[PDB]
Formats: C-alpha cells, structure tokens, sequence
C-alpha cells in the first residue's frame, strides 16, 4: 500500500516519512511561479512537460499543489503547506521540501535551494506518485564538482553540456575547465581561443548558469611564464587579458594552476596569484575566490619529516588568505586522505584545504576504466576541506558511476556509504540494465599501475573471497563441489551480463567500455576452464586436464595481450593460480 | 669491556657483574666424574676442538671450570655460584656463574648440565668470556623436529649431524616419520634390514648422547586393517615393529593417522589406545604416546566452530595421555593464533602438540625456507606443550629456521623474529654471515600461490626502499640517492652470492646453488631496471631500450628457472621497472 522513499542522489541530511504517500494529478497547481528562482522553475516545467503534467491556468481545487519559492518571497500558501518546517536556518544552498496531502512545498534558503528542491522532488516521484515526507537538507561541502584537469583527448563540446545537466541533477556546483591538451589552456597559454571556440565557452557557461555550477575557468601557465621586467608585465597582462575574455562572457570563478611544471619560483608563483586577486579577482568585485594548485600538491611533494618542504613554505607564507588551494592527498593518485593528511596539510597552508582527487582519472593506465565509488576519503574530511573535486576519466560517459558517489560524498558527508552509494549509482543511471552494469563495474573499480597509482575499492571483493574460499576448502580436503557449482555460477553471469551490455547500452556508453566488456568475457571463459582443470584433478581425467589448461592458456594470454585491463586481482589472477595448481600436492 | 655474545636459544635470566675475562690455555676441571657424562663429553669435544687442555693438577693460574648437578653436594661448586643455584629451576633448567678465573655450571639435572655446557659453549669467542650470572630452562617441555615430509629423506649422517645440531641448541625432541622411507608407512608391516636397524641403532644412540628423545614413527593408515582376525594381524605387526625399536633402546612412539584415504575415527583412536594399554603401558619407562588425526588443521577439523564428525569421535575416544599433534588454521598457514590453539586444546580438553610445517617446501621445492619462525603466537604455551617444525628435505640449510624455534620453544614470551633470524646466520655461518644474510633475507615468504602461505615476507626492507622509489618518482623529489642506494644493494646481492658460490662448504652450497643463481639474475635484472629508469630521466633512448633487452631477459631467466626466491622483491621489482613510463608523470 504505501508509496516508498525511491533512491535518492545525493542523501538528504534529514528525511522523515510522515504519511502513506499519494498520486499527483494529470494537471497540478502551480504557486510562486513568478516569485520562484527562475533555473529553478525551468527545470520544474521540463520535468512536468516530460511526464505529461499539465500546468493549470487557474487554480483547480481538485488538482494537486505545488508550492515553490525562496524564504524572502512572501508565499503564504508556502507557509500553510511547510507547516512550521523553515529553511532560514540552513546553510547556503540548503532548502525544504515537504510532501503532504495532495500539496509539495519546496522552500529554497536561496535561489540554488530552490533548484536543489526541485532536483529532490525530481527524483522523489515514480510513476506520478509520490511519498509523504518532511525534508530539510544542505551540503556538507560548499564546493563540489568536478576538475577536467586530465591528459588525453578533451572531452566534447557535447560531452561537457551533458556532464553540467548532469551535474545539477545531481546536486554538484562546480565544474573547472582545464584539460591539459587544450593548447589554448597550457601549452600556448597567451594566445586567444578562436571565436568559434569562444562561442562553444559562452554555452558551457550559460548551461552552468541554468544549473547552478560555478563554471571555473582555468589557466594554467607555468611552463613558461616571466615574471620580472617588461616581460613579466607583458605575460602578466596576457593573463588578465584571457581572463577578462571569459569574464564577459560571464564567467566569475577563475583557477592557475602550477601543477606538473618545472619551475619551482614559490615566491612568483604565489605573487603572480596574488596580483591577479588584487587587479582582476577584488576589482571586479562579483568574482569567486582565486583557486590554485601548487608545484608541490601531495603529501610526499609538500612534506619532508613533518615540515613542509621550502617551495611549500614560502608558497603557503606569500600566498593570500583568500585563495583556494589544491592538493590531491597524500599522493598524486592514492589509496585514502586519512584526517591525519588534512590536518597536516590544512595546518600548513593555515586555511580549509581545497582536494583535487584523482579518481576516477584513468590518462596514467588507459586500458583499465575506474567504474568504482569514492572510497578512502575520511568522513570527517570537511573539518579542513571546504572544496571538493574529482578529476575524471577522459571516458565521459562512464565516469558519472563515479561522481554521482562524489555528489553523495560531498553533500552528506557523515552518512556517506561507499557500497549502496555504488549501488544506488549504477541503479540511477544504467535502469533496467543496472544489475548487469553491476555485474561489469564490479570487476573494475580498483586502479593499480604496479608501481606508484594506487586508487579505489578492490574488484570484485565476494568473488576473490570466494575463490580464496574454493584454495582453502581443497587444502583442508573437504568436498568442494557445491563452492566450485558457485564459481561455474559467477563465471557465467560475467559472460551472460556482458553480452547483454554488448547487445542494449546505448552507444554513448557502449563506445566506451566496448573493448573492457570483451575483455571480462575471455576472463570469464579462461575462468571457467580454471574450474575444468580442477575438477579434471579431482576426477583424476589428464585428457579433460589438458584440453581445460590449453584454454585457459589461451584465454589468459589473450586478456594480458590486449589493451583493456580488468579485474586483474581476481578473474585474471584466478587463471594464474589455477594453472599452478597441483592437486597431487595436498 | 667482554660482550655477551649471540645466545641461542635467549636465556631466561642474564645478568652481566663483570668486565669478562680471558679463558687460559690450559684449564683447571672440577666435578669430572660426579657430573652428567654426556654434558660432560660435550665439554671435553669443545675444549679439545679449541685447544684448551685439561691440567692433571690444579694450576692457580689456569681458568677452573666447576660442573655439577643441584642434588650433588659439591662446596666447590656451590662456592664458584655464590648464591646462585639450580634447585628450584624445572627439569632441564641449570645455573651458570662466569666470574674472575672461574665458570660454574650447575644442572637441576643432568639434561641442564649439558645445556649447561651448551650455553658456555656459545658464551666463549676467542677465549674471552663474560662476567654472567644466568639461570635458565625451557617454556616448553618437548621442543624439536618432526622428519616427516615428502622427498628424499635424510641421509643418515645428515641425522647424526641434525642431532647435534639440535643438542647444542637445547631442542629435545627429534621424530624419525618420513613419509618416503618405505618401511615407515608405504611398506610399515616389514622389518627393516639390518643395515638399516644398526644406522637406527647409531641415531638412538646418538640422541642419548645429545639428550634428544628419538621418537620412532610408525604410519600405517593407508592400508591397516581394524576388524576380525585381520585386525589382530596387523595390531601385531605394528607391536613387533615397535617392539624391533625399543630393543634398540627407543622410549618413545608415535602412530600417525594424517594424509590417509580411511578416516574410520574410532578405530583410528581405538589402535592408538590399545598401543597405549598393551605397549606404552605395559613396558612402563616408555613417553606418552604420540598422533595425529587424519583432521590436523582446523579448517579440516572445525565446521562453524563446532568439531567435524572424524575429529568429535577421535577427541572423545583418544586417552587423556595421548599427546596429539595439529598444524595450526591450515596444512600451511601464515599465523597460529591464540584462539586457534584455545579451540583445538578445547575440542580435545588437552594441552595439544604442534607440527608446523615451515620450513618444509615439498610442496613448493624450488624455493628454500630460510626465515624464522613467524605467525606463532607468543601465548601458544598457554594450550600447547610440545612444539615441532617439518623441517627441508635440505636438512643443512633447515638449520636456519630450525635455530630460530630453538628460541622460540625455549624462551617464548623473548622471541623476537628479526633478531632470532639474525642470530642464526650469525652462528650458523661465521665468517660468510653477512654474505649469508644478504641471501637468506630474500628467501623467507613461502608462497605457492593458491593454499599454501606462510613465513615472514622476503627482504623487507630493501621492499619499503622499492616503494618509496616509486613514490618520489611520482610526488617529483629527487630521486638520486635513492637510485645510488638501490644499484649499491643490488650489486651487494650479486656480490654476496658470488663470495657463498665460491667459499660456502659443500654440504650447504649443494642444497642452494640454483637459488645463489636465481638471485644473481634477479640482481642484474634489478641493476638494469634502475639502468631503465635513470634512462628515461636522462631521455636516453638508446640507454633505455639497451637496459631493457637485459632487464627482460634476466626476469625470463628467472621465471623459467625452477629456482624460486624473492618473488615480491627482486623478482616484481623488474616487472615493475618494465612497467614504467616517466611521461606519465
Ligand atoms: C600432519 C601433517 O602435517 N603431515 C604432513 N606431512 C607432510 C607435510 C608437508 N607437506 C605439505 C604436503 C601436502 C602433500 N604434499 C605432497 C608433496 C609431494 C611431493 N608428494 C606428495 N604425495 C602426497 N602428498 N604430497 C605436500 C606435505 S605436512
Ligand atoms: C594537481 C593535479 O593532480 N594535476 C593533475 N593533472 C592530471 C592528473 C591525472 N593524471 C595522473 C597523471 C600524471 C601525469 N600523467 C600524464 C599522462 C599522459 C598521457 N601524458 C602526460 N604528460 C605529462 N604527464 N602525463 C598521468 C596525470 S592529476
Ligand atoms: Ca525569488
Ligand atoms: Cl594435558
Ligand atoms: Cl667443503
């Protein structure tokens, strides 16, 4: 009978079912439309449009009620349907959303709030229905977004247009431009974008603008960038000048960045940030504070014997208060930022911390796709980052498994789960393809370049615990057979989930993974024949034995030949042992 | 100024009163023909084999030398201790008083006067001696080796050799069961030839002499019958064989049911309780008898922590005295923890026995265990009072990792791994030690790669220099002092091994050879892996792809030879240098 709480991205910070929950109508009642953050109302009226909700042009008392506004506009009609819930007293971006009797409010804090209502409400009706629920809710982190800040082909024109849509979905507010291999980024930094590049800037940073994303406009000139004399006046103004083309266009968040440069100048890279706070950030007047990164922007660059390094200290004692500075942990791309590394670094730069994390980034190990949930970033991480953002895969697509659980991570910190935010990822987006895309993803959420990239939650835990499982049962010489029936099971429904993603994602997706999905297949099948070798031990069978080990041979030099890489600790791995497994031995 | 030496195993009580002193050329012994007669055999073979004659009448300048036992009334002795004293030590315990010209040796009895002289024999380096006073015995009551792998088993001078080895090193307990040996299981009914009977005649004799319990192994499992006329058949047989023993002057059996077929539990438990009756019994000066199921890891033996069905029926019909064995979580595992001995000691309402398998390799022979006993709670004496090791089929190089349960048997609660493996290298190989170490750090983690794990993992400190390497490159330092430090330790590998080709002894270099090899390789690969990355930080592609060929063909070398050490270390650290690309950072 009664209408559930569906899933909902990101968590809301307090959420009470108050009620069984009901049907809107064909056509609603719409108050404070004209009164009502504009962004907000636009995306109310597509999400209506597109489920076939009319408006009414006059008020019908048999319609449902929404109630949508700020808490500045005077909406009684607001009030009544609140019912004492406020959103006056939350933070920035918080809102109100209450659910009751055929009537939805939805009370912003601010304009943002009002958007993010919206996005819940979205989210909160399946099939016009509806439950009853008291929420009041707002971000941990007042900054989160994503950096596209990788090597690689750029992500399109298109790609990106989707990504902020996407981004307002759910809940993340920013969004900074500045791939490395833009030339016009980095490279040939001074020199102006073509206007045709200029226009495609102008869309970027109105879809922003409809979504609530801070569109940050990165610059990254480090390579070879003059500081003193007429030179360093000249590049200087070059800066400003770039800036300034963007400003009017609209945009009001600006980063430079230092990051993977030679020149290690801490003094002129700090006083080149703070010149351009001074003469363009303060004397615009409605600009966001200056983001950077540092030449030194981990843990092990930044910190010798728990002091910084000089570059790092001079660059933390010249720098202004005001500027945003990133760093990625206590690596370049690393396990966790414990509490410990944030205090460290956050006690430095003597300011709440800004992270840039490399996940899930895959420009250093292409042939593998990081499919996996945020994991390793301490829960109290927000007592010293106030800033939050991941750098993603060059894989547009694919890379909204990952940051959808950074939307979640960022806006409830403290409830953050990083197993059902998974879930609930793959869930939300893939639809009636989700178990299989669950069944794929799994096997590739571990990052591992065998030397110094380690990032994410280890592939396929249940079925490595059960393979270590089937070594131990054999050993121990207890009857195997129904573990061993099990693993025939999970082989096969890699093999049957892959074919099916083959078969019905959508090219946009498919385009991506193409080659990682036939991949988990030959491992599938090379798995498979592992189990045939050791039950052709078991049944002491040398021709089943050979047939079975030349296959999984085969299988598995196949997938170590090829370009995809996945689950390499498990259903890679699992072929190796198997083919070292001497039964006579035990 | 005289130091305490290496010690092994750990003494209970050490106190240094005294700057030390020379030992003479001659010296001046007292209580010769009251004290233990192998402690004392053993005192006249270490004198004479450091030219240290024995004066005829007492010289005021030689060095006296006092042994006796606490139940012996001997002033002389009782006045070199000063106050120290033997009497209320446990058995095998002694006291030891080195002071101004003058080392006495008490035993509580004749066992702790020949560990006595064992500990004084470790105590002297170069006819110096420390100023001590010790008193000293064992955690553990039976402490020692179980032969009882697959493969060639050992030589019979290899035994006498072994046994030795385990009397200077205070191990007590050496278990004749090899699995190959045809009479002891394949063929277990026949007698042994004569030939056979006077080489066992020599290694009870010896294990007298050395103050070793040998216990005779019988393994008949695999074909024994229970029932009828049969079953009386073959219970006699198993009499007669261990009859043929203890006329030889064996007092201690063991009857082994693990790696059988036939897991009939109460006939197992009811041929072991009638050898307890009618054998141990009824000689009367015969050891508790000793087993082990056919379940003898927990994993085989426990399901939801609740016995399995062979093991309930085995532990409520075997007698109370009968000493069983277990191998701890696995056949090879990693750890035997506190609550793993709690759970089997309480499934068989015992103090239980273990049979730890490292550092056997038969089940992975291209690698040799050459670490210290690891994973093996500190507590386990709490539940367990009888401790052995499955040693080698290399039973010279066993010697390592047998020297280090020596300690841990002995003085459990002061094992220390690192420093117990240090010290038998030390020991063990004198002069060649620090070669020795160079090697041996590398071959410790045993590994086969599915179900067989266990030991402390290989070279783990020059692993930690391997990935901070990784880690700098990466955060951007400076990474020449590490790749200096990096090239000095691989050449130390190669240089190491080269020195232990050319001057370890026979006996030892015969077992290791190919693994000496296998590390050379694994060390040039590792030369040319840093050759790899110093290339592409000086962009030197032609210095790249030449260090490249050689890293690759060093690692091939490596991985086909049947040779196997430092799998985690040296040998990954090539796969990882062939990994690495710098413009990806
Ligand atoms: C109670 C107990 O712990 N008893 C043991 N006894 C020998 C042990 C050390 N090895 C582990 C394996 C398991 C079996 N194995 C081999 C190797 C070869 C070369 N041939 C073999 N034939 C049949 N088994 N087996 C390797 C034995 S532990
Ligand atoms: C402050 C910060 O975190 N800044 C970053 N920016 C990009 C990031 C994610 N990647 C890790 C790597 C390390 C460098 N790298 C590559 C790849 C390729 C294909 N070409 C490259 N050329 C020079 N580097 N580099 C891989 C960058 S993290
Ligand atoms: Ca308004
Ligand atoms: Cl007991
Ligand atoms: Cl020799």
């Amino acid at each position: 009978n009664q209408v559930l709480v569906p899933n909902l991205n990101p968590t809301p910070e307090n959420l009470e079912v108050v009620g069984d929950g009901f049907k809107i109508t064909s056509s609603i009642n719409l108050v404070g439309e004209e009164e009502a953050d504009e962004n907000a109302v636009n995306a109310l009226r597509e999400f209506l449009t597109a489920n076939n909700i009319e408006i009414n042009s006059e008020n019908d008392p048999n319609s449902t009620t929404l109630i949508i506004g700020e808490v500045d506009d005077d909406i009684p009609e607001l009030d009544e349907a609140l019912n004492g819930t406020t959103a006056e007293n939350l933070k920035e971006e918080g809102y109100a959303l209450v659910s009751n009797d055929g009537k939805i409010a939805i009370e912003g804090k601010d304009g943002d709030g009002t958007f993010y209502g919206v996005q819940t409400f979205k989210q909160l009706v399946k099939e016009s229905n509806i439950p009853e629920v008291n929420i009041t809710d707002y971000p941990t982190v007042s900054a989160r977004g994503i950096v596209e800040g990788f090597y690689g082909t750029p992500w399109t024109h298109q790609d990106r247009l989707d990504q902020i849509k996407f981004y307002g979905e759910n809940k993340l507010n920013t969004y900074i431009y500045a791939p490395k291999d833009d030339p016009y980024h980095r490279e040939k930094w001074r020199e102006p974008y073509p206007e045709s590049e200029m226009q495609r800037m102008q869309e970027l940073i109105n879809a922003s603008a409809e979504n609530k994303v801070d569109f940050v406009f990165g610059i990254s000139p480090g390579i070879d960038i003059r500081f003193d004399g007429d030179a360093g006046e000249e590049d200087f103004n070059h800066l400003i000048t770039k800036a300034e083309s963007l400003y009017d266009m609209g945009v009001r968040s600006f980063a430079i960045y230092w990051d993977n440069i030679q020149d290690k100048s801490a003094a002129k890279h700090a006083q080149v940030l703070n010149r351009f706070n001074e003469e363009f950030v303060k004397a615009k007047g409605d600009v966001k504070p200056l983001i950077t990164c540092p030449t030194e922007y981990d843990t092990g660059a930044m910190v010798s014997n728990g002091q910084p390094r000089a570059y790092t200290r001079i660059f933390a004692e010249t720098v202004d208060p005001s500027i945003e500075v990133m760093w990625t942990g206590p690596g370049v791309v690393t396990n966790e930022i414990p509490l410990s590394d944030a205090q460290l670094i956050s006690g430095i730069y003597d300011r709440n911390m800004a992270v840039w994390w490399n996940y899930p980034v895959t420009d250093y190990f292409k042939g593998k796709l990081a499919l996996g949930p945020m994991h390793g970033l301490d829960k109290g991480l927000n007592q010293y980052v106030d800033f939050f953002t991941v750098n993603p895969m060059e894989h547009a697509e694919l890379s909204k498994i990952s940051i959808h659980t950074a939307a979640d991570y960022s806006w409830n910190m403290d409830n953050y789960d990083y197993d059902k935010a998974w879930n609930r990822a793959i869930d939300m987006l893939y639809g009636d393809l989700a178990e299989d895309m669950k069944v794929f993803a799994n096997h590739s959420t571990r990052m591992d370049n065998k030397t110094w990239a380690k990032s994410g939650r280890e592939d396929a835990p249940e079925l490595r615990a059960k393979m270590d499982e089937l070594w131990n049962k054999l050993s121990s010489k207890e009857d195997a057979s129904a573990l061993i029936e099990e693993l025939y099971g999970e082989f096969a429904r890699m093999e049957e989930a892959c074919n099916n993603l083959k078969a019905n994602l959508p090219e946009v997706a498919l385009e991506e993974c193409s080659r990682q999905l036939d991949e988990l297949i030959t491992l599938a099948q090379g798995d498979k024949a592992s189990l045939d070798m050791i039950v052709a031990q078991l049944n002491e069978d040398t021709e089943a034995y050979e047939s079975a080990k030349e296959i999984a041979q085969n299988k598995l030099n196949t997938a170590l030949s090829s370009f995809a890489v996945i689950s390499e600790k498990v259903a890679q791995s699992f072929i190796q042992e198997a083919l070292s497994f001497d039964l006579t031995l035990i």
